[PDB]
């Protein structure tokens, strides 16, 4: 009669508030691990960045310190040398 | 009677509906995240890919300044060296 | 009457295993699409790493070397100049 039809509309009822929950929870996980990758590639981002900012820094460094040294020994040679020119007056 | 059953069944059909075409839409939603995050990883990979390779090719003009400053500093010096020598005799 | 009704009721309970069955696959397409882009960032971290820590070496080693290099030649040119100021007596 009527009651097994009705006792089939609460079971659909019920799974299918199962799968209506079951569903959001599981777009919770999809959207907290969307989140989590997301920072994920965002603290990559940084580690690229600041490793390429160090090194480019210190590739400006070691420009400076090889010019520097090339100026300063240039310059005392070019002093030992007329400091020996005099030497021989 | 019958009635209220059959209100019950359009009402589980139209929330059945209304389920459905929600996940389709939130599944595009989740869908087009994917694509955009998989493009991000691209033009990530593009810039560290082009990084390395303009960091190791500054590396290599670097390498090669270095060497060829040595070659011609030792080859001058050696001349200015035969030239003085020269002017002794 | 009640057949239409239950006629109803199978279709209903088709569809709303087709959505679930459907939905599961495609949790199971986000999933291992997850699995997939986590494996990607992994193995550009992995990337990133080695870059850099190739980059540092080097940097290293062509310190060493420019070191090194500076040490033999102040070493020797001070030898050889030893040599020659000896050469005069």
């Amino acid at each position: 009669d009527l009651k097994s039809t009705q006792a089939a509309i609460d079971q659909i009822n019920g799974k299918l508030n199962r799968v209506i929950e079951k569903t959001n929870e599981k777009f919770h996980q999809i959207e907290k691990e969307f989140s989590e990758v997301e920072g994920r590639i965002q603290d990559l981002e940084k580690y690229v960045e600041d490793t390429k900012i160090d090194l480019w820094s210190y590739n400006a460094e070691l420009l400076v310190a090889l010019e520097n040294q090339h100026t300063i020994d240039l310059t005392d040679s070019e002093m030992n040398k007329l400091f020996e020119k005099t030497r021989r007056q």
